[PDB]
Protein backbone atom coordinates (compact mmCIF):
# COMPACT_ATOMS: atom_id res chain seq x y z
CA UNK A 1 0.00 0.00 0.00
CA UNK A 2 0.33 3.69 -0.52
CA UNK A 3 -1.84 5.87 2.11
CA UNK A 4 -3.24 8.99 1.78
CA UNK A 5 -2.79 11.42 4.67
CA UNK A 6 -5.33 14.46 5.24
CA UNK A 7 -4.05 17.45 3.71
CA UNK A 8 -6.11 19.21 5.77
CA UNK A 9 -8.17 18.76 9.23
CA UNK A 10 -11.45 18.46 9.15
CA UNK A 11 -14.94 15.82 8.74
CA UNK A 12 -14.48 13.23 5.84
CA UNK A 13 -17.17 13.67 3.85
CA UNK A 14 -18.18 11.57 1.02
CA UNK A 15 -17.31 12.64 -2.71
CA UNK A 16 -20.84 12.27 -3.74
CA UNK A 17 -21.75 14.32 -1.03
CA UNK A 18 -20.08 17.41 -2.56
CA UNK A 19 -23.21 19.93 -3.74
CA UNK A 20 -20.85 19.89 -7.26
CA UNK A 21 -21.47 17.97 -10.36
CA UNK A 22 -17.57 17.38 -11.51
CA UNK A 23 -16.88 16.33 -8.10
CA UNK A 24 -20.20 14.64 -7.03
CA UNK A 25 -19.96 12.42 -10.53
CA UNK A 26 -16.44 11.51 -10.15
CA UNK A 27 -15.41 13.42 -13.19
CA UNK A 28 -11.95 14.23 -12.33
CA UNK A 29 -11.26 11.30 -10.32
CA UNK A 30 -12.58 9.30 -6.64
CA UNK A 31 -11.64 10.45 -3.84
CA UNK A 32 -13.26 12.00 -0.38
CA UNK A 33 -13.70 15.80 0.68
CA UNK A 34 -12.87 16.91 4.09
CA UNK A 35 -15.86 19.59 5.97
CA UNK A 36 -12.30 21.87 7.37
CA UNK A 37 -11.74 22.78 10.65
CA UNK A 38 -8.44 24.34 10.13
CA UNK A 39 -5.90 26.85 8.40
CA UNK A 40 -3.61 25.47 6.54
CA UNK A 41 -3.27 23.21 3.02
CA UNK A 42 -0.77 20.66 3.89
CA UNK A 43 1.15 17.83 1.33
CA UNK A 44 -0.74 14.50 1.91
CA UNK A 45 2.37 13.20 0.34
CA UNK A 46 5.37 12.94 -0.27
CA UNK A 47 6.54 14.37 -4.07
CA UNK A 48 6.39 17.13 -6.06
CA UNK A 49 3.99 19.95 -6.23
CA UNK A 50 2.43 20.18 -9.60
CA UNK A 51 -0.10 22.93 -10.07
CA UNK A 52 -1.10 25.58 -7.83
CA UNK A 53 -4.14 27.59 -9.19
CA UNK A 54 -3.51 31.43 -9.47
CA UNK A 55 -6.43 31.90 -6.87
CA UNK A 56 -4.55 29.69 -4.68
CA UNK A 57 -7.54 27.62 -3.49
CA UNK A 58 -6.56 24.30 -5.42
CA UNK A 59 -3.24 22.26 -5.70
CA UNK A 60 -1.87 19.08 -7.58
CA UNK A 61 0.96 16.65 -6.38
CA UNK A 62 2.66 13.34 -7.72
CA UNK A 63 3.59 11.42 -4.80
CA UNK A 64 6.95 9.52 -5.67
CA UNK A 65 4.97 6.32 -5.75
CA UNK A 66 3.20 7.28 -9.05
CA UNK A 67 -0.14 8.64 -6.64
CA UNK A 68 -1.31 11.52 -8.60
CA UNK A 69 -3.74 13.94 -6.18
CA UNK A 70 -5.51 17.08 -6.64
CA UNK A 71 -6.75 19.03 -3.61
CA UNK A 72 -8.83 21.64 -4.46
CA UNK A 73 -10.70 24.14 -1.48
CA UNK A 74 -14.37 24.67 -1.67
CA UNK A 75 -17.03 24.80 -4.48
CA UNK A 76 -16.56 27.82 -7.18
CA UNK A 77 -13.68 29.59 -4.60
CA UNK A 78 -12.47 31.13 -8.18
CA UNK A 79 -14.91 33.84 -7.06
CA UNK A 80 -13.21 35.02 -4.23
CA UNK A 81 -10.15 35.80 -6.58
CA UNK A 82 -7.71 34.52 -4.36
CA UNK A 83 -8.76 36.21 -1.35
CA UNK A 84 -8.37 33.92 2.09
CA UNK A 85 -5.28 32.13 0.83
CA UNK A 86 -1.92 32.27 0.74
CA UNK A 87 0.16 30.36 -0.39
CA UNK A 88 3.45 28.98 0.91
CA UNK A 89 4.80 26.41 -1.75
CA UNK A 90 5.99 26.90 -5.55
CA UNK A 91 5.05 24.63 -8.23
CA UNK A 92 7.47 22.13 -8.64
CA UNK A 93 8.32 22.27 -5.12
CA UNK A 94 9.40 18.72 -3.70
CA UNK A 95 7.46 18.49 -0.50
CA UNK A 96 7.10 15.47 2.65
CA UNK A 97 3.43 15.09 4.02
CA UNK A 98 2.90 17.69 6.59
CA UNK A 99 4.66 20.16 4.23
CA UNK A 100 2.58 23.71 4.27
CA UNK A 101 1.09 24.53 0.66
CA UNK A 102 -1.27 26.77 1.57
CA UNK A 103 -2.41 29.00 4.18
CA UNK A 104 -6.20 30.45 4.08
CA UNK A 105 -8.46 32.14 6.39
CA UNK A 106 -11.19 30.06 7.84
CA UNK A 107 -13.56 32.25 8.89
CA UNK A 108 -14.23 34.68 6.39
CA UNK A 109 -13.81 31.87 3.38
CA UNK A 110 -16.14 30.34 5.50
CA UNK A 111 -18.79 33.57 4.92
CA UNK A 112 -17.91 33.90 1.29
CA UNK A 113 -17.60 30.73 -0.13
CA UNK A 114 -20.55 28.76 -1.59
CA UNK A 115 -19.40 25.78 -0.03
CA UNK A 116 -16.47 25.18 2.51
CA UNK A 117 -16.24 21.23 1.41
CA UNK A 118 -12.90 20.00 0.39
CA UNK A 119 -12.11 17.44 -2.07
CA UNK A 120 -9.21 14.85 -2.10
CA UNK A 121 -9.18 13.67 -5.26
CA UNK A 122 -7.03 10.93 -7.61
CA UNK A 123 -6.21 12.07 -11.02
CA UNK A 124 -4.85 8.52 -12.13
CA UNK A 125 -7.82 6.15 -10.83
CA UNK A 126 -6.63 3.82 -14.17
CA UNK A 127 -2.96 3.29 -12.22
CA UNK A 128 -5.62 2.17 -9.17
CA UNK A 129 -6.30 -1.45 -7.85
CA UNK A 130 -7.77 -0.80 -4.93
CA UNK A 131 -9.36 2.56 -3.34
CA UNK A 132 -10.21 2.29 0.26
CA UNK A 133 -11.75 5.41 2.31
CA UNK A 134 -11.50 6.04 5.63
CA UNK A 135 -14.21 7.96 7.81
CA UNK A 136 -14.42 10.33 10.57
CA UNK A 137 -12.17 13.44 11.62
CA UNK A 138 -9.14 14.19 10.46
CA UNK A 139 -5.78 16.20 11.42
CA UNK A 140 -3.72 18.05 9.28
CA UNK A 141 -0.28 15.98 8.35
CA UNK A 142 -1.06 13.07 10.43
CA UNK A 143 -4.59 11.16 9.85
CA UNK A 144 -4.64 9.08 6.40
CA UNK A 145 -7.74 9.77 4.93
CA UNK A 146 -7.51 7.10 1.71
CA UNK A 147 -5.76 4.30 1.25
CA UNK A 148 -4.62 2.87 -2.45
CA UNK A 149 -3.34 -0.76 -3.36
CA UNK A 150 -1.25 0.17 -7.18
CA UNK B 1 -38.03 -0.74 -24.35
CA UNK B 2 -37.68 1.79 -21.18
CA UNK B 3 -39.14 5.48 -21.06
CA UNK B 4 -38.40 8.04 -19.43
CA UNK B 5 -40.62 10.29 -18.01
CA UNK B 6 -40.67 14.15 -17.73
CA UNK B 7 -39.00 15.23 -14.03
CA UNK B 8 -40.88 18.73 -14.36
CA UNK B 9 -42.76 20.66 -17.39
CA UNK B 10 -41.80 22.98 -19.80
CA UNK B 11 -40.26 22.47 -23.26
CA UNK B 12 -37.45 20.43 -23.93
CA UNK B 13 -34.42 21.86 -25.39
CA UNK B 14 -30.99 19.88 -26.60
CA UNK B 15 -28.72 19.38 -24.12
CA UNK B 16 -26.30 21.40 -26.23
CA UNK B 17 -28.15 23.96 -25.57
CA UNK B 18 -27.47 24.77 -22.35
CA UNK B 19 -24.70 26.82 -21.02
CA UNK B 20 -22.65 24.93 -19.44
CA UNK B 21 -19.70 22.98 -20.71
CA UNK B 22 -19.89 19.97 -18.55
CA UNK B 23 -23.80 19.69 -20.13
CA UNK B 24 -23.59 20.60 -23.30
CA UNK B 25 -20.51 18.73 -23.64
CA UNK B 26 -21.92 15.56 -22.66
CA UNK B 27 -19.34 15.16 -20.03
CA UNK B 28 -21.83 13.63 -18.07
CA UNK B 29 -23.90 11.79 -19.88
CA UNK B 30 -26.63 12.09 -22.38
CA UNK B 31 -29.38 13.77 -22.53
CA UNK B 32 -32.36 16.38 -22.82
CA UNK B 33 -32.77 19.91 -20.97
CA UNK B 34 -36.34 20.75 -20.14
CA UNK B 35 -36.96 24.87 -19.42
CA UNK B 36 -39.27 24.83 -16.98
CA UNK B 37 -42.81 25.95 -16.39
CA UNK B 38 -44.01 24.35 -13.03
CA UNK B 39 -43.30 24.13 -9.45
CA UNK B 40 -42.42 20.33 -8.56
CA UNK B 41 -39.46 18.03 -9.83
CA UNK B 42 -40.78 14.62 -9.68
CA UNK B 43 -39.21 11.32 -10.25
CA UNK B 44 -39.30 9.92 -13.85
CA UNK B 45 -38.66 6.49 -13.33
CA UNK B 46 -39.78 3.79 -10.66
CA UNK B 47 -36.62 3.32 -8.55
CA UNK B 48 -34.62 4.56 -5.94
CA UNK B 49 -34.09 8.12 -4.91
CA UNK B 50 -30.18 8.12 -4.84
CA UNK B 51 -28.73 11.43 -3.85
CA UNK B 52 -30.16 14.63 -2.91
CA UNK B 53 -27.61 17.75 -3.44
CA UNK B 54 -27.73 19.81 0.07
CA UNK B 55 -28.97 22.82 -1.40
CA UNK B 56 -31.57 20.79 -2.50
CA UNK B 57 -31.36 21.55 -6.53
CA UNK B 58 -30.25 18.49 -8.07
CA UNK B 59 -30.94 14.40 -7.24
CA UNK B 60 -29.78 11.34 -8.71
CA UNK B 61 -32.10 8.17 -9.21
CA UNK B 62 -31.45 4.65 -10.23
CA UNK B 63 -34.51 2.92 -11.74
CA UNK B 64 -35.53 -0.44 -11.26
CA UNK B 65 -34.49 -1.15 -14.64
CA UNK B 66 -30.83 -0.21 -14.27
CA UNK B 67 -31.12 2.90 -15.89
CA UNK B 68 -29.29 5.55 -13.68
CA UNK B 69 -29.95 9.13 -13.88
CA UNK B 70 -29.65 12.68 -12.53
CA UNK B 71 -31.62 15.68 -12.53
CA UNK B 72 -29.91 19.04 -12.29
CA UNK B 73 -31.63 22.11 -11.78
CA UNK B 74 -30.65 25.71 -13.66
CA UNK B 75 -26.89 26.20 -14.17
CA UNK B 76 -24.78 27.46 -10.68
CA UNK B 77 -27.95 26.92 -8.72
CA UNK B 78 -25.62 26.01 -5.91
CA UNK B 79 -25.14 29.65 -5.58
CA UNK B 80 -28.92 30.36 -4.20
CA UNK B 81 -27.86 27.97 -1.64
CA UNK B 82 -31.20 26.08 -1.17
CA UNK B 83 -33.13 28.88 -1.53
CA UNK B 84 -36.21 28.63 -3.55
CA UNK B 85 -35.72 25.13 -3.25
CA UNK B 86 -37.70 22.84 -0.94
CA UNK B 87 -37.28 19.06 -0.70
CA UNK B 88 -40.03 16.38 0.01
CA UNK B 89 -38.27 13.09 -0.75
CA UNK B 90 -35.00 11.70 1.06
CA UNK B 91 -32.21 10.04 0.10
CA UNK B 92 -33.17 6.09 -0.36
CA UNK B 93 -36.17 6.69 -0.84
CA UNK B 94 -38.07 4.18 -3.09
CA UNK B 95 -40.29 5.98 -5.42
CA UNK B 96 -42.84 5.75 -8.88
CA UNK B 97 -42.84 8.27 -11.55
CA UNK B 98 -44.84 11.27 -10.58
CA UNK B 99 -43.32 10.61 -6.88
CA UNK B 100 -42.50 14.39 -5.78
CA UNK B 101 -38.65 14.90 -4.89
CA UNK B 102 -38.62 18.48 -5.08
CA UNK B 103 -40.42 21.48 -4.79
CA UNK B 104 -38.99 25.22 -6.18
CA UNK B 105 -40.37 28.13 -6.54
CA UNK B 106 -40.23 29.25 -9.55
CA UNK B 107 -40.53 33.15 -10.45
CA UNK B 108 -37.77 33.85 -7.97
CA UNK B 109 -35.34 31.21 -8.95
CA UNK B 110 -36.26 32.57 -12.45
CA UNK B 111 -35.02 36.00 -11.29
CA UNK B 112 -31.74 34.72 -9.27
CA UNK B 113 -30.30 32.15 -10.99
CA UNK B 114 -28.36 32.24 -14.37
CA UNK B 115 -30.57 30.01 -15.88
CA UNK B 116 -33.53 27.63 -15.09
CA UNK B 117 -32.58 25.10 -17.38
CA UNK B 118 -32.90 22.20 -16.28
CA UNK B 119 -30.72 19.19 -17.71
CA UNK B 120 -31.95 15.38 -17.60
CA UNK B 121 -29.14 12.91 -17.98
CA UNK B 122 -28.34 9.35 -18.10
CA UNK B 123 -25.33 8.59 -15.89
CA UNK B 124 -24.40 5.45 -17.64
CA UNK B 125 -24.45 6.07 -21.28
CA UNK B 126 -22.40 2.91 -21.29
CA UNK B 127 -25.56 0.27 -20.17
CA UNK B 128 -27.02 2.18 -23.13
CA UNK B 129 -27.86 0.92 -26.74
CA UNK B 130 -30.28 3.19 -27.74
CA UNK B 131 -31.13 6.42 -26.89
CA UNK B 132 -34.45 8.87 -28.45
CA UNK B 133 -34.77 12.00 -27.31
CA UNK B 134 -38.23 13.27 -28.00
CA UNK B 135 -39.27 16.72 -28.54
CA UNK B 136 -41.89 19.35 -27.33
CA UNK B 137 -43.57 20.63 -24.19
CA UNK B 138 -44.03 17.83 -21.57
CA UNK B 139 -45.90 17.70 -18.44
CA UNK B 140 -44.83 16.97 -14.97
CA UNK B 141 -44.70 12.90 -14.30
CA UNK B 142 -46.81 12.08 -17.48
CA UNK B 143 -45.31 12.95 -21.10
CA UNK B 144 -41.79 11.07 -22.09
CA UNK B 145 -38.92 12.87 -22.75
CA UNK B 146 -36.33 10.26 -23.98
CA UNK B 147 -36.74 6.40 -24.51
CA UNK B 148 -34.24 4.10 -23.96
CA UNK B 149 -33.06 0.01 -25.95
CA UNK B 150 -30.70 -1.40 -22.65
CA UNK C 1 -0.39 18.85 -40.70
CA UNK C 2 -4.08 20.79 -39.66
CA UNK C 3 -2.75 23.95 -37.91
CA UNK C 4 -5.16 25.93 -35.64
CA UNK C 5 -4.81 29.93 -35.69
CA UNK C 6 -5.43 32.18 -32.79
CA UNK C 7 -9.13 32.72 -32.46
CA UNK C 8 -8.38 35.96 -30.37
CA UNK C 9 -5.40 38.00 -29.33
CA UNK C 10 -3.12 38.02 -26.50
CA UNK C 11 -0.26 35.90 -25.06
CA UNK C 12 -1.05 31.60 -25.24
CA UNK C 13 -1.13 30.15 -21.97
CA UNK C 14 -0.98 26.58 -21.22
CA UNK C 15 -4.38 24.85 -20.15
CA UNK C 16 -3.05 23.74 -16.87
CA UNK C 17 -2.78 27.25 -16.10
CA UNK C 18 -6.47 28.21 -16.38
CA UNK C 19 -7.96 28.02 -12.57
CA UNK C 20 -10.82 25.65 -13.80
CA UNK C 21 -10.98 22.07 -12.78
CA UNK C 22 -12.95 21.33 -16.39
CA UNK C 23 -9.98 22.90 -18.26
CA UNK C 24 -7.25 22.62 -16.37
CA UNK C 25 -7.82 18.83 -16.25
CA UNK C 26 -8.22 18.44 -19.63
CA UNK C 27 -11.78 16.66 -19.03
CA UNK C 28 -12.90 18.68 -22.61
CA UNK C 29 -10.09 18.37 -24.34
CA UNK C 30 -6.34 19.28 -24.87
CA UNK C 31 -5.52 22.60 -25.94
CA UNK C 32 -3.97 26.17 -25.13
CA UNK C 33 -5.47 28.86 -23.41
CA UNK C 34 -4.97 32.77 -24.61
CA UNK C 35 -5.01 36.04 -22.63
CA UNK C 36 -6.97 38.20 -24.60
CA UNK C 37 -5.93 41.36 -25.62
CA UNK C 38 -8.20 42.05 -28.03
CA UNK C 39 -12.00 42.82 -28.63
CA UNK C 40 -12.93 40.38 -31.41
CA UNK C 41 -13.06 36.05 -31.36
CA UNK C 42 -12.32 34.48 -34.80
CA UNK C 43 -12.69 31.07 -36.52
CA UNK C 44 -9.60 29.47 -36.03
CA UNK C 45 -10.65 27.25 -39.10
CA UNK C 46 -11.88 26.82 -42.28
CA UNK C 47 -15.59 25.09 -41.49
CA UNK C 48 -18.93 24.96 -40.23
CA UNK C 49 -19.79 26.43 -37.20
CA UNK C 50 -21.19 24.93 -34.46
CA UNK C 51 -22.35 25.98 -31.84
CA UNK C 52 -23.20 29.34 -29.93
CA UNK C 53 -23.41 29.54 -26.10
CA UNK C 54 -26.86 31.92 -25.36
CA UNK C 55 -24.58 34.08 -23.46
CA UNK C 56 -22.52 34.27 -26.25
CA UNK C 57 -19.09 33.95 -24.81
CA UNK C 58 -18.13 30.14 -25.93
CA UNK C 59 -18.45 28.71 -29.46
CA UNK C 60 -17.81 24.91 -31.22
CA UNK C 61 -16.47 24.64 -34.93
CA UNK C 62 -15.46 21.83 -36.85
CA UNK C 63 -12.91 22.07 -39.22
CA UNK C 64 -13.22 20.30 -43.17
CA UNK C 65 -10.37 18.38 -41.89
CA UNK C 66 -12.07 16.44 -39.06
CA UNK C 67 -11.22 18.71 -36.59
CA UNK C 68 -13.69 19.37 -33.18
CA UNK C 69 -12.88 22.48 -31.50
CA UNK C 70 -14.39 24.63 -28.67
CA UNK C 71 -13.76 27.97 -27.85
CA UNK C 72 -14.46 29.25 -24.14
CA UNK C 73 -14.21 33.16 -23.58
CA UNK C 74 -12.98 33.45 -19.39
CA UNK C 75 -14.18 31.54 -16.88
CA UNK C 76 -17.88 31.88 -15.46
CA UNK C 77 -18.68 34.23 -18.33
CA UNK C 78 -22.01 33.03 -18.11
CA UNK C 79 -22.20 35.46 -15.11
CA UNK C 80 -22.31 38.02 -17.31
CA UNK C 81 -25.38 36.94 -18.81
CA UNK C 82 -24.01 38.18 -22.17
CA UNK C 83 -23.02 41.51 -21.37
CA UNK C 84 -20.11 42.58 -22.97
CA UNK C 85 -20.31 39.62 -25.95
CA UNK C 86 -21.86 40.62 -29.64
CA UNK C 87 -22.68 37.84 -31.79
CA UNK C 88 -21.30 38.24 -35.22
CA UNK C 89 -21.69 34.33 -36.54
CA UNK C 90 -24.92 32.00 -36.44
CA UNK C 91 -25.42 28.72 -35.56
CA UNK C 92 -24.65 26.35 -38.46
CA UNK C 93 -22.43 29.31 -40.87
CA UNK C 94 -19.77 27.85 -42.99
CA UNK C 95 -16.88 30.02 -42.11
CA UNK C 96 -13.27 30.95 -42.63
CA UNK C 97 -9.91 31.50 -40.49
CA UNK C 98 -10.37 35.08 -39.51
CA UNK C 99 -13.88 35.17 -40.32
CA UNK C 100 -15.48 36.82 -37.27
CA UNK C 101 -17.97 34.56 -34.66
CA UNK C 102 -18.13 37.01 -31.55
CA UNK C 103 -16.95 40.86 -30.87
CA UNK C 104 -16.39 41.57 -26.86
CA UNK C 105 -15.70 44.03 -24.52
CA UNK C 106 -12.88 44.02 -23.29
CA UNK C 107 -12.50 46.68 -20.60
CA UNK C 108 -16.12 45.45 -19.45
CA UNK C 109 -15.28 41.98 -19.04
CA UNK C 110 -12.16 42.25 -17.61
CA UNK C 111 -13.97 44.17 -15.19
CA UNK C 112 -16.77 41.80 -14.74
CA UNK C 113 -15.76 38.90 -15.51
CA UNK C 114 -13.69 35.92 -12.75
CA UNK C 115 -11.21 35.39 -15.86
CA UNK C 116 -10.97 36.47 -18.84
CA UNK C 117 -8.65 33.39 -19.58
CA UNK C 118 -9.77 32.16 -23.23
CA UNK C 119 -9.46 28.10 -23.55
CA UNK C 120 -9.08 26.60 -27.45
CA UNK C 121 -9.46 23.06 -26.95
CA UNK C 122 -9.66 19.83 -29.20
CA UNK C 123 -12.94 18.45 -28.54
CA UNK C 124 -12.11 15.15 -30.57
CA UNK C 125 -8.28 14.42 -29.34
CA UNK C 126 -9.17 10.38 -29.65
CA UNK C 127 -9.05 11.57 -33.99
CA UNK C 128 -5.47 13.03 -32.88
CA UNK C 129 -1.97 11.45 -33.00
CA UNK C 130 -0.47 14.84 -32.56
CA UNK C 131 -0.87 17.81 -30.77
CA UNK C 132 1.54 20.25 -30.84
CA UNK C 133 1.53 23.94 -28.80
CA UNK C 134 2.86 26.98 -29.55
CA UNK C 135 3.83 29.56 -26.78
CA UNK C 136 3.94 33.47 -27.42
CA UNK C 137 2.12 35.94 -28.67
CA UNK C 138 -0.72 35.57 -30.88
CA UNK C 139 -2.61 37.92 -33.27
CA UNK C 140 -6.07 37.42 -34.46
CA UNK C 141 -7.01 35.17 -37.57
CA UNK C 142 -3.45 35.22 -38.35
CA UNK C 143 -0.72 33.19 -36.02
CA UNK C 144 -0.96 29.42 -35.78
CA UNK C 145 -1.22 28.56 -31.98
CA UNK C 146 -2.12 25.02 -32.03
CA UNK C 147 -0.30 21.92 -34.40
CA UNK C 148 -2.25 18.74 -34.92
CA UNK C 149 -1.01 15.17 -37.18
CA UNK C 150 -4.28 13.48 -37.86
Amino acid sequence: TIEIIAPLSGEIVNIEDVPDVVFAEKIVGDGIAIKPTGNKMVAPVDGTIGKIFETNHAFSIESDSGVELFVHFGIDTVELKGEGFKRIAEEGQRVKVGDTVIEFDLPLLEEKAKSTLTPVVISNMDEIKELIKLSGSVTVGETPVIRIKK
